[PDB]
Formats: C-alpha cells, sequence, structure tokens
C-alpha cells in the first residue's frame, strides 16, 4: 500500500458534524473508582466544557470545577483531541496539566456517548500516563452528564395577565388560522374557499383576496395584512408588559478557543436569545440539514446580517411598497428568524423531547397549555418569549422604510391612524388602507375558528 | 415577474470570497471636502477596521481614532453592510452613531476598491448625511483609506547578525533546496541523472541504497529517519547561536472581529510574527490560489491542524509508526503546510514590493541571495523566516513523543544514542537505519557543485 502523497483539506462529513454537535456545550463530571483523583481537584462537582468546529474533526475543552471555568486564569486541564475514526462508540482526548509548566499530556481519555429519556451522557476510562501498563489495572472511571440548555421561557419570564392572554384557546386559534388562510389560499378549491367566506375568514376583503403565498404575493398588498396585523398584536401585548425589540440580531456562540466564560455562558441561555440546538428529524434528512444551516453560523453571516443589513438600508427600501417589503421580508427572514431560534417540540403534559410535530388539525386539550411554545407553529408561536423580541425588530424596520420614502421621495408617504394604532395612508407606496385582522375588519367564535382550520387541513 | 417562495443559505461565491479578503483589515482613514466632519470626530488621524466572515456577505467594522479602536469602550462609529451586488467598483455600508442613543443609520457610505503597486489597498468614496436633503446643493463630503502593511515575519522577530548571516550564506541556501531538491525529485529522475548527483556526493543516502522521499516506498525506506535528523541537526547549530523556543502550540486563527475588537486589530500587527499573512491570488491558476486560500483558512485549522497536533502527541497513534513511517507521515502533510500557511507573498530582493512568479529552481542570481528573501515556499530561502525555526522546533519536539510514546508500549525496544553530536536512537525494532544523511557529510561543501546538481534535477 501507499501513503498520501500530500496533504488534503478534510473537513467533516455529515457523522462527524453531528457528532461535534452532541460534545459541545458544558458538562457535569463525577470520578469514580479507588485510583480516581485528579491532581488538585475533588472527586465530585466538577464540569467538562466540550466545542468543535463547525465542520472541524479538531476536539478543544477544558476540566476544572465550575468556578475557575468562569475565572479568567488558565483552567487546571485543558482537552486536546480528535474525531478521526471516533463516533458515539469511541471518543478519545488527552488532558495537559497546564500547572505542570508542560503541554505533554498527562491522561489519557475515552468514552462513550448515551442517550437517556428520562441532554446527554459521556462515560469511560482515564489512564494516568506515567503509570505502566504492565500493572495491576487502575480503577479510574469518570461520567459525564450534558448540561441541559435553558429554554427561552425559562430565562424570560411573561407575567400571568400577558401569557395567559396569549395561551387563550380564542388566541391561539386566531394566530394559526390568521396566518392558514392566507398562506394556503392560493392551493384551496373554489368549494373550500366558498366555505371559508361562509364563516368570514377569506383573507382580506370578499372576492378580493389577498393571498400571502401565491404569483402575485408581491403585488397584491398581502405584506400590508402581516406588517399591520403583527403591529396590532404587538400594541395590545406591549400593555401589559414592557416587551423591548430587538436593537441588533444576537450574534452566534463565541467560539470557545477565544472566549471560554463567554462560550460557557451561551449555554446557560442568560438573555435567552441564545440559539438552541438543532435536532435531528426522524427519517426526513433534508429538513434536518435545512434546519442545522438555518441555525449555522455562516448562515448568520450570509443570510441573517444582510437582511438586518438590506431593512435599515435607505436605498434598499426607498424601491418597496409596504406590500411588497412585507411579503418579502416575511417569506424570507420572519420564517427564518422563527426556526433559527425554535426549540424541539415537546409534549406539554411532561414537557419531554416530542420528535412528531404537533398536527395542524390535532386541538387536543394539552396542547393548549403554556409548556407549548413551538416557534415553528403560528399555534404556539406567539408563547415563545422571543417571539416578541424580533416581531418588535420587523415592526420598528417599517419606521425605516417610511424614513426612506421621505428622503427620496418626501410628501408621497403621509402616516395615519388605522384601527387605533399607528400607520399609513393608502398612496403610491401603500397598496390598500384596509389591513386585515381577520373576521372583525372583514366578516371571535373558537368553535368557529376549529372548523376553518378543518376545512384548510 | 414572480419573488422567491423562500429563503435558501445564500453562501458568498469566488468572487464574494475574494471582495471579503481585500477588505477584512484595519485601514487608516482620511476626510476630505468642505462638509467633511463626524461628531466628534477630526479630518485626520482616523482608522477604518472592517470584517467579513469566511464565506459571509455581510460587512461589519467600526470607525474611530487608533486608540479608541482599541480602547475596550464602545467605538464612536459602527459600521454595517452587506456585499450583494458589490466589487471593487461598487462598495456600499452605512455607519451608526453609538453615542446619539440609537441603532439607526447617520451617514450613507459608497467606495471603491483599488490597487497600487507605487500600501495593500485603497478605499475612496462619498459619505451622505442621512438628514440632509438630496434636493439640497451637493454635499463635499468624501473619504479616502488605505489599507495597513501587513507586518512580515522578519519585521517583528529581528534573528542576530551571527544567526542570520549564517543562513543567508550561499554555502547554506544551496545546501537546503539540494538537501531536498535531490530526495524530493529522486524518483523521477533518470538513471544519467541519478549517476550523475552519485558523481557529485549528492545522492540521497547512502551510495546504491538510496532513500526516495517522495516515491511509492517513501513511507518504509527509512527517508523519514532523514527528514527528522538533519531539520534537528540544523536546530541544534541553529540554537547554539541564538535562542530559538520552539512553539508549545499551533497559532490559533484571527478573533472574529465581533468577539474581540481590540484582539483583531492586534493580529493585523503581526506583533509575535505568528499571525497567518493573508493569502495570494496566483495569476491564471485558480487550483492554486483556492488551494492556498483553504490552507490558510479558519475550517482549514480546525480540519487539519488541529487534527495532526493531537495525532503527533497521542501515544497511542505514535506508538504504531516507526520512526522512519513518523518521518514521512509528517512531512508529506503537516510539514510542507504548515509552510504555506504562514508564507507571505514572494517579494523581489531589491525592493519589498511583491513578485507574482516565484523562483525558478534554477535561477541563482545574486539578487536572490540577499536576507531580504524569507519565501516559505522554497527551501533554498525557507529557512531564512524566522517562524521556519518556530514550527521546526515544534516537529522536533514531537521526536520525543514518539519516544515516550514506544517507552509505554514498548518498554526497552527503543534506545537513546549520541550520533554526530546530536541526541538521537539507535537502530532497532522501531528505528530503521543509524546513518542519517546530513549531504555529501555522512555519505559522501562546494558552492559551485551544488550549483551543478540543481541545474541537473530540474535542467
Ligand atoms: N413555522 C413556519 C413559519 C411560521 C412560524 C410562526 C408563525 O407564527 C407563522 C409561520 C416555518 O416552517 O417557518
Ligand atoms: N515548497 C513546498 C514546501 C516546502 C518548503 C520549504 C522546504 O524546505 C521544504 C518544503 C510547498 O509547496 O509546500
Ligand atoms: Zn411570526
Ligand atoms: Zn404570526
Ligand atoms: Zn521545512
Ligand atoms: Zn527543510
Amino acid at each position: 500500500p501507499q501513503t498520501p502523497d500530500e496533504a488534503s483539506l478534510d473537513l467533516a462529513a455529515t457523522d462527524g458534524i453531528r457528532l461535534g454537535d452532541r460534545l459541545r456545550g458544558l458538562w457535569d463530571l463525577r470520578l469514580v473508582g479507588g485510583d480516581a483523583e485528579l491532581p488538585g481537584l475533588p472527586r465530585e462537582g466538577l464540569q467538562l466544557v466540550l466545542d468543535v468546529a463547525p465542520k472541524g474533526r479538531g476536539l478543544i475543552g477544558y476540566l476544572d470545577t465550575p468556578e475557575r471555568l468562569l475565572a479568567a486564569e488558565p483552567p487546571r486541564f485543558r482537552v486536546l483531541g480528535d474525531l478521526l475514526g471516533a463516533s458515539s462508540a469511541s471518543i478519545r482526548w488527552r488532558l495537559v496539566d497546564q500547572a505542570s509548566g508542560s503541554v505533554a499530556p498527562t491522561h489519557d481519555c475515552s468514552a462513550v456517548f448515551d442517550e437517556v429519556w428520562a441532554d446527554g451522557t459521556l462515560s469511560g476510562r482515564i489512564q494516568r500516563l506515567e503509570r505502566s501498563p504492565l500493572s495491576p489495572n487502575e480503577d479510574f472511571r469518570f461520567v459525564a452528564v450534558k448540561r441541559h440548555f435553558p429554554l427561552a421561557h425559562e430565562r424570560i419570564v411573561l407575567n400571568e395577565k400577558l401569557l395567559g392572554w396569549l395561551v387563550s384557546p380564542q388566541h391561539r386559534l386566531f394566530h394559526q388560522l390568521w396566518h392558514a388562510s392566507r398562506d394556503k389560499w392560493h392551493r384551496l378549491s373554489e368549494k373550500q374557499r366558498n366555505a371559508l367566506r361562509g364563516v368570514g375568514w377569506q383573507p382580506g376583503p370578499l372576492d378580493r383576496e389577498r393571498d400571502a403565498r401565491g404569483p402575485r404575493k408581491d403585488r397584491n398588498a398581502s405584506g400590508i395584512d402581516f406588517f399591520f396585523m403583527h403591529r396590532h398584536m404587538l400594541h395590545t401585548a406591549r400593555s401589559m408588559q414592557d416587551l423591548p425589540s430587538w436593537e441588533r440580531l444576537p450574534r452566534p456562540v463565541v467560539p470557545l478557543e477565544y472566549d471560554r466564560p463567554g462560550f460557557i455562558r451561551y449555554f446557560d441561555n442568560p438573555d435567552g436569545f441564545s440559539v438552541p440546538p438543532a435536532w435531528v428529524a426522524v427519517d426526513d434528512d433534508e429538513y434536518s440539514e435545512w434546519l442545522h444551516g438555518l441555525k449555522s453560523a455562516e448562515a448568520y453571516h450570509a443570510n441573517f446580517l444582510v437582511w438586518e443589513s438590506q431593512y435599515q438600508d435607505p436605498a434598499y427600501l426607498a424601491k418597496l411598497t409596504l406590500g411588497q417589503f412585507g411579503s418579502e421580508l416575511e417569506l424570507g427572514m420572519h420564517d427564518w428568524l422563527h426556526m433559527r431560534w425554535a426549540s424541539v417540540t415537546r409534549d406539554p403534559s411532561n414537557g419531554a423531547p416530542v420528535m412528531t410535530d404537533r398536527f395542524p388539525a390535532d386541538f387536543a386539550p394539552r396542547w393548549f397549555r403554556p409548556e407549548n411554545d413551538f416557534l415553528g407553529d403560528p399555534f404556539s408561536s406567539h408563547v415563545n418569549p422571543v417571539f416578541w423580541s424580533f416581531h418588535g425588530w420587523i415592526d420598528d424596520r417599517i419606521e425605516d422604510w417610511y424614513r426612506a420614502h421621505e428622503r427620496f421621495h418626501p410628501g408621497e408617504v403621509q402616516r395615519r391612524e388605522v384601527e387605533g394604532i399607528q400607520w399609513f395612508a393608502p398612496g403610491r407606496w401603500v397598496e390598500v388602507g384596509d389591513p386585515w385582522l381577520g373576521p372583525a375588519t372583514h366578516g371571535l367564535d373558537v368553535e368557529t375558528m376549529k372548523l376553518a382550520l378543518r376545512i384548510i387541513f
């Protein structure tokens, strides 16, 4: 056999990328055995922090007490390893004694990854490199447990008044149905359309419906409905609680290489704005790869950072009517904002992860509990505290669109109050003047909305 | 026409990646015009720092005085823009007044990128106050930026007169080139050429039992032992003239501008000389340019260099290799990549301007022998680069990890020994041969002879 003639960029594959994602984070460590002792460290109450680049094959980390990991001084032990030939069955890394004054490894570690559904488990053995392998077996083993990634609602608390208004069946169904009709109107048969008209849930004015995802979606003023309704939802919600809008989009997690305490803090999700780790959908690899990149860091620099720039650039906004700006923003950024900060679908009763997303027609009573705040569903997305941070951001950009036109087209856009909400008069850049707030404007009953949703799905 | 039905990951392309690389770095800014004024900032002595992700399309940065950019407090102005439809012809970004208490842009900027070979780049354009109306008389608000020179290694790591004089000597430049040339090319030489190298005593290794370095049996012919020993021999004599500490760890890639603004700036001053020099676009050779670019990228550090740093310090990994294997494996993969990762653009010996055409291996003009030539991509000059000795010291230290690894799994099967006044190891189960090749000295300097041998190989 012949060895390679030169080195070649060895980017991680799907299996290697997924392995690194199982490891990246903060772990609580425990030493077991008669010979289980690390210089200057207890046997209990330890932590293991690890990190792997998005497509990297090298493994890094640190092993010390919780306080020392956050302190600026170099931790007592540093991790170095690689994932070549690694898997859930075998992972290996070495420990460097930062106090010994030498980068030479002092210990050799192996581990196996497991899953417990009663966020991760690592267990294996450690070997002192000074000890000889021909000596009696050394009872040195460890067990690690990946620390729970806090949910948004576990860090941003919505008071009972507001939260009670969101989780109400009269509101969950409204939001789902408000999106459902316009999202699917362009694919409904005439029989279905006539039925929605029979209950007053046609998207927009009767016989002049504004489909949201049809061919004329950009020109049919549908965007005006999206902006206005969600601003209407903000106004009433902000009267019950202070809901500051995002000023900037949260940056991706800082690598463990450059800010060890910051990296650790990110996995505690202190401000609730941390990107939840992606989850692998069963028997749907195309969707899993889609969600993964949507949450990656290169998607932040390739897409989310471009949107934050475009929708605050005057020259870019001055070219769009409110109907265009809304439809463009909703179809691209809005849908991606939800899934980027979306956590895994969970059972409302117990909170354990549920791989199968809720069926749109499933109206069981358990789904109505406050535990269900899945951002991937309009029936529950409005419950997530992050929902209101980035929808406040979107709304504020409407003023950038007004300021832009006053610069390039002074006078062609006029403000106006509509339904007790600051808005704009119909004109050259405002296609229509009757925003669609459901049957209230172009016609709540809970049993009716269940029917309408049943018609659609 | 129909608008997109959903968003799709829009990673930068070749043209977009190259644009972001032209911008990333620290610029010296200067405002020109009658209406050229930023609240709380002078017109002269400014700096513009910018950054772009490896495959990103969004542009960020800061604009303030040199001192404030390094200070911990938020700079006076923050940059936001994108590179959609941008190029050397048009680049646009907005400025945010961080003091105003609002993330709303206060100014709108455009610029054109230029190159001057008479600085590493030039940006010039106009700025517009967004409060001012466009129907008003034209505002004389423009700026000019000049990308700051990326310091070379030898501009920050100084080799004393004794050592530097020994490296740039014609008797040493040719030795290093020829020592690599023969074994690197031996497996492709005709018998006529081989006999000639034997006629001058420059056959790689023992006569009639030559150790090709890049042939099929490269891993089993003990050639790796030649690579490790010679460069350790080079270290020993070099470290007698100057203290040259070896790398303990491989320098991490530059910190993104989002997480450490002062650190990002410091990296582009190359303070310790270990900063990765930016890649250069080779003319009419896109395959090599893409290769060099990735070799220097950050994902190559996490995919390759960090794996090598792990493997060659893992006992279980080293215990499976004989020294001849460990040498051949490391040289063909890591060694060659370490050179090109920290390599700067080839420069003319006369002046510091870049020369796109690498020196011809047969070109022995007198100008190439000046100390200015420290191109890491050529053995004729790689030993002059100060970084050369940092990572070659690292490689050498890994040989001891290879001994400690065998002493753990195979105690006694590897024995130390002194060879040519150098700490080494005795021939055995894991040491294939006991006559390292230090050139004609061991298996046989004359400057005219080495010039001949090199001419035989390349012409
Ligand atoms: N869940 C949809 C988008 C969406 C999310 C929340 C909503 O409220 C409405 C729509 C998706 O797959 O992106
Ligand atoms: N020139 C080789 C690397 C190299 C450089 C200097 C040497 O001394 C040896 C090898 C390359 O293209 O990577
Ligand atoms: Zn939404
Ligand atoms: Zn909604
Ligand atoms: Zn070298
Ligand atoms: Zn060399």
